[PDB]
């Protein structure tokens, strides 16, 4: 049975104008900017960008990859697919 999201969880993350995108829930480093209430820091594989999202835009990776884990023309996406599958917990900084 599901828990709340926690750092290290793998997801597809949805933003307006973009396909559901391979991502992870990030940690927040000591002294780093914190997310608004009820939002999570989302690290997007491939683009290596961060955005703040709530659970409605977050789809667990295992359950959703059959639907969402297929190649895409968008910049960084296929790189993203490789990272989430092959080294999702690596430092990309």
């Amino acid at each position: 049975m599901p828990h709340a999201f926690k750092p290290g969880d793998l997801v597809f993350a949805k933003m307006k104008g973009y396909p559901h995108w391979p991502a992870r829930i990030d940690d927040i480093a000591d002294g780093a900017v914190k997310p608004p209430p009820n939002k999570y820091p989302i690290f997007f594989f491939g683009t290596h960008e961060t955005a703040f999202l709530g659970p409605k835009d977050l789809f667990p990776y295992d359950k959703s990859k059959d639907k969402y884990g297929k190649p895409n023309k968008r910049k960084g996406f296929n790189e993203g697919l490789w990272e989430i599958q092959n080294n999702p917990h690596a430092s990309y900084s």
